[PDB]
């Protein structure tokens, strides 16, 4: 057996990783050895400690990676290094892993040599789940993106916050909801009030979740206009495809919405050939398990199609499948996922697996 | 002075439209005439009485206009019918009113004989308003749409169960989440199981709006595929435009999420013509003095393109403008504008100015 050493497993994403080994008995195939950061379990910083396993699973981040990746390396050492940050993501020892798409890229991966596998971009990789056969059979030519994400990607203080900022908007307005003869606007313009006042909590956003959306996650990128999150649809979904030699253009807005763990994506996607509808959704069903193709019926898209249904599961529906008003070779579609499990944690949970087999 | 009637003053576009005349002055400019359906004023179904007028201003909604309209068209009235409601918008003898964008169409109806004057589509105002320079220019061959809908395109109950989510979301976690060092995942697993408990007030939404999203709003059209919602993108922009000889295609997805009168939309269009950014800048920037251009920077968009900004200001600012990797005429552009103001008692408080001067 394997001797895994796990860094970060108490975090968000390690938690939901811990979580998903242990729903899997993934623990009863390896060795496991825990690490912390804390002196208050071996140290993750101790370099020797770490030198002695096979494999390197963290969920630490990217100042931890930064810091131990290069002087682990220094050593000498020879094993795997499966990261859920993104630090080493566009390094060209490195390999984005996604199972279910990229399979064929990783077996490749193995036979010439490299160490380092490392979670692709949650709304990248959750599009990839969803619209995978598009890309397999070469259809796709450029997808452009819009999407509706939660406060998970942002981390832990940010789902707290728009709780609290939820609670809060209801709370300035309890006694008005409770009588139906109330006036709306009234009800509205102190929501409102609420939600622009000094003491509304906006500190983890910098501007309100709850109730509003925020249309910019992550730094700028002068160069291209777009945020680092935006760049990662372009640079991510051709690496990930290894189209690294013939790239296919995705690109689009990244919003921030009040949900808590579900992604959710509208697409315009341009195929480069006419295809009867009939037929896309079953080359779109056929791809994994995990993607349900959702009929353009109400009552279903209702039930099926939102956070609400897909919270905490590995389901990845998709639906509102169409043609749309510029051409027979342009689709619309509509994904929902959850973040911390196709966008986070089980890649990562995935590609250990494989590992120690 | 010209003697207007007023049906469906109380109801919530109705009252947005009584305040923002009061705020104007407008009543100072007519005589002004409140009817009312209530049996507990004149009566709104006193054919007589609605006869003597020169104006009837209605935002009552559909099933009115759909029993009134045609009776009082059939005794010989010469007067004008100014609805906020969307049953005439498809008529012949009907125009589209949005006047910072559409004033020579009006005119020449005005010139033609046209009687019946609609308020438009809320998104699809909403976005005029926002990029009407790049319809000006006819710039624009194809724009592909993803909105981000408020609870009060829906209503005045939907706006209250919205609330009412949030309120029972945060409820249901309150003391877990005055516990800085409380799970972050027990936390969400609570908030998710009251979003699918049977008692969670679903009524109005027929899924949870709180905490997730709809990607669906109203009846389901077999013959697109598109909903009623997204069909009015197509019929309505260029209704409005006057272009429905040479018809510029705008279809998309529309998706309600939890904002309280504010719909946002995030577009990917398609110029004819490549030109350079800051010229495009300068073109959305000058076509009105609502639309107000937010340079892509994180702390400005923070503040500036958020429904916690423009709800309840006549301001539609439009940001994230750059172009896609798609090509040099692929622009993204990301709007905020209020759904009650510009997308529903604005341009009939403005079509009655024009018709009472």
């Amino acid at each position: 057996m394997k001797n895994v050493g796990f860094i970060g497993w108490r975090g968000m994403v390690g938690s939901v990783l811990m979580d998903r080994m242990s729903q899997e008995n993934d623990f009863e195939n390896l060795n496991p050895v825990f690490f912390t950061t804390s002196q208050a379990l071996k140290s993750a910083f101790d370099i020797e400690e770490l030198k002695k396993l096979d494999i390197i699973v963290t969920c630490q981040g990217g100042d931890y990676t930064n810091e131990v990746y290069p002087k682990l390396k220094a050593t000498g050492w020879d094993g795997y290094w499966v990261d859920a940050a993104s630090a080493l993501r566009m390094k060209d020892d490195a390999i984005i892993v996604l199972d279910p798409v990229n399979q064929h890229v990783i077996s490749e991966g193995l036979k010439k040599g490299i160490k380092t596998f490392v979670g692709g971009n949650c709304t990248v990789s959750l599009m990839l789940m969803a619209i995978g056969g598009l890309f397999e059979k070469d259809l796709v030519e450029w997808i452009s993106v819009a999407t509706y994400q939660a406060a998970s990607g942002a981390g832990a203080k940010n789902m707290r916050e728009l709780l609290s900022q939820m609670g809060l908007l209801e709370q300035a307005v309890s006694s008005e909801l409770k009588d139906p003869a109330s006036s709306i606007l009234d009800i509205e313009r102190k929501v409102t009030a609420k939600m622009r006042a000094d003491n509304f909590p906006t500190d983890n956003f910098g501007a309100a979740l709850g109730g509003s959306l925020i249309p910019w996650i992550d730094k700028l990128l002068p160069e291209t206009g777009q945020t680092k999150d935006e760049w990662k649809g372009y640079a991510e979904t051709n690496k990930i495809l290894g189209l690294s030699d013939n790239p296919i253009p995705v690109d689009g807005l990244c919003v921030r919405i009040g949900a808590l763990r579900c992604h959710s994506q509208a697409f315009t996607i341009k195929l480069k050939k006419d295809l009867p509808l009939e037929e896309i959704e079953q080359i779109i069903a056929s791809h994994n398990e995990w993607v349900k193709v959702i009929p353009n019926d109400k009552e279903i898209t209702l039930r099926e199609l939102t956070p609400a249904k897909v919270t905490g599961t590995l389901s990845v529906p998709v639906g509102r499948l169409r043609k749309l008003a510029m051409g027979p070779e342009y689709l619309a579609a509509f994904t929902v996922g959850d973040q911390l499990l196709w966008g986070a944690a089980e890649p990562v949970r995935r590609i250990l697996k494989q590992l120690v087999a």
